[PDB]
């Protein structure tokens, strides 16, 4: 792909984070802490899952960023509507305002309803995310495999401003402590 020139500098919004997440001082890395991180509750925080949003809101144009997933067992990445549900249980689907992929139990899947199997020969250490607001497109690229396409959501109905979306995943296994990191431009 040739989307690199739409690169945007994403930072994490502390105020949207689940109360167990630790966001780095530079707001470019996030990991799940071993306990509550001593923050007050607010209506923005994701309650049930270890999720956080980017600070940036997109309503037009073309945007590209990269995320490092090295040595993680489980994670979700993509974009979502600014107005997605924060509290209680919900599924990641376009009907709920999410355009995401994920890793879970050694398989990669796109957050369609129902979910779609992805065909990945080279486990990615970094993921590229491309959004074309006007075209209604969200695309995912395998940076480890020379930028090969993972998945394209097309005919997206964003229906609002978009925010970068992250889930560091559960760490029941003790094998998923590693952070998500926004990779430099
Ligand atoms: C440490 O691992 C246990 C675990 O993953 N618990 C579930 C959970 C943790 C934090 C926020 C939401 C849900």
């Amino acid at each position: 792909h040739h989307h690199h020139h739409h690169m945007v500098h994403i930072t994490l919004d502390r105020n949207t984070a689940n109360s167990w997440l630790i966001i780095s001082k530079d707001r470019r890395q996030v990991r799940m802490g071993d306990t509550h991180q001593n923050v007050s509750d607010n209506k923005e925080r994701f309650s049930n899952y270890p999720m956080v949003l980017g600070a940036q809101r997109f309503s037009s144009g073309k945007m590209y960023w990269e995320v490092d997933v090295t040595q993680k067992e489980a994670w979700d990445l993509g974009v979502c509507r600014d107005s997605v549900q924060r509290k209680g249980q919900f599924s990641l689907s376009p009907e709920n305002g999410f355009w995401t992929i994920w890793l879970w139990q050694d398989s990669y899947e796109a957050g369609t309803s129902p979910q779609t199997t992805l065909h990945i020969q080279v486990p990615p250490c970094q993921i590229g995310i491309f959004v074309d607001y006007e075209a209604g497109v969200v695309s995912f690229y395998n940076i480890t495999d020379h930028g090969s396409l993972i998945y394209t959501f097309s005919e997206c109905v964003f229906a609002g401003p978009l925010r970068p979306f992250f889930n560091v995943g559960f760490n029941y296994s003790g094998g998923n402590a590693a952070p998500l990191k926004l990779c430099p431009l």
